[PDB]
């Protein structure tokens, strides 16, 4: 009960900032996650024994892939932590509990391949889940781990609070399917501009939580340039492997995944910042003004890619 997690001074201060990098020491990430749960939720939200067992089972079910790995899970949870801490009063106790767990669990058992590749491969998961294939798998894995003996971190919730939190986590994880982001943000854009956005409307909160999940999921584009640039290598290592696997199915991959077109990466990043990231953090900043630092950091990284193209690096 009286057992706080404490971090070294530098981490204690920087963990509160959106651009925090969780570092190369894997063994500190569980403690960093528990620290965030304690400050974001309370020291009572979860039985520490059960939370610790949950965290270590989640870690075990992330794979050793260059990007969609345990570090990504904790990184995406930290962004959600920073959003929740900068928007104290806007979110329920249930939402703060569910969303940190949703972020930790959102890419469970990722293999480093897109929904498109699963469908073209004719992977069994693509027969079981026609849309948001990996994301329905991720929620399935989350429920599976929650049901391991000693792993139900929600057992102290009432029956209806339990159903509500699993529904928050399900929508949160499904929302990380980028195919759904485009229409979700368009709808949120319309609602904010015509002034119909209403956070007491459950269907509207769902949409806002969805955008928060896209924003946390993409948060590697909101780090200091050296972090963003090195993470970009990790995600391209997965894209190129998928492109290799497309060529093995006798399909020319999209240029994003073709390692023969590495020269086109800088312009491909511009498209991605302009088509996805900048729009995502702009709408998020309009709805949740204290998330502006994510938009500023994202614009800084776009500018750095423009500099790469102009040969200045
Ligand atoms: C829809 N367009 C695209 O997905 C797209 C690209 N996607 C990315 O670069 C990228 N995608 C994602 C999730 C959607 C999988 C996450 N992070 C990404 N980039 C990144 C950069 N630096 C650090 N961390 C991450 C590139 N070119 N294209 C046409
Ligand atoms: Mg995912
Ligand atoms: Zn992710």
């Amino acid at each position: 009960g009286l057992m706080q997690f404490t971090l070294p001074v530098r981490l204690c201060k920087e963990i509160e900032l959106f651009h925090f990098d969780i570092g190369p020491f894997e063994n500190m990430w569980p403690g960093i996650f528990v620290y965030m749960v304690h400050r974001s939720c309370g020291t009572s939200c979860f039985e520490l024994e059960k939370l610790c067992r949950f965290i270590m089972s989640v870690k075990k079910n992330y794979r050793r892939v260059p990007y969609h790995n345990w570090k990504h899970a904790v990184t995406v949870a930290h962004c959600m932590y920073a959003i929740l801490q900068n928007n104290h009063t806007l979110f329920t106790d249930l939402e703060r509990k569910g969303l940190l767990i949703a972020c930790l669990c959102h890419d469970l058992d990722h293999r480093g391949f897109s929904n498109s590749y699963l469908q073209k491969f004719d992977h069994p998961l693509a027969a079981l889940y026609s849309t948001s294939t990996m994301e329905q798998h991720h929620f399935s894995q989350t429920v599976s781990i929650l049901q391991l003996e000693g792993h139900n971190i929600f057992s102290t919730l009432s029956s209806s609070e339990y159903e509500q939190v699993l529904e928050i986590i399900r929508k949160a994880i499904i929302a990380t399917d980028l195919a759904l982001y485009f229409g979700n943000r368009k709808q949120l854009e319309e609602m904010y501009q015509t002034g119909s956005l209403n956070l007491n409307n459950q269907s509207h909160r769902d949409r806002v939580i969805g955008l928060m999940m896209t924003a946390c999921d993409l948060c590697s584009v909101t780090k200091l340039w050296p972090v963003t640039k090195l993470t970009a290598n990790d995600i391209y290592a997965e894209f190129w492997a998928e492109g290799d696997e497309m060529k093995k199915l006798g399909i020319q991959p999209i240029p994003m995944m073709d390692r023969d077109k590495k020269d086109e990466v800088p312009q491909g990043q511009l498209g991605f910042y302009n088509a996805v990231a900048i729009p995502c953090y702009t709408t998020l900043t309009q709805i949740l003004p204290p998330t502006e630092p994510l938009l500023k950091a994202c614009r800084d990284n776009l500018s750095q890619w423009e500099k790469v193209i102009r040969g200045e690096e």
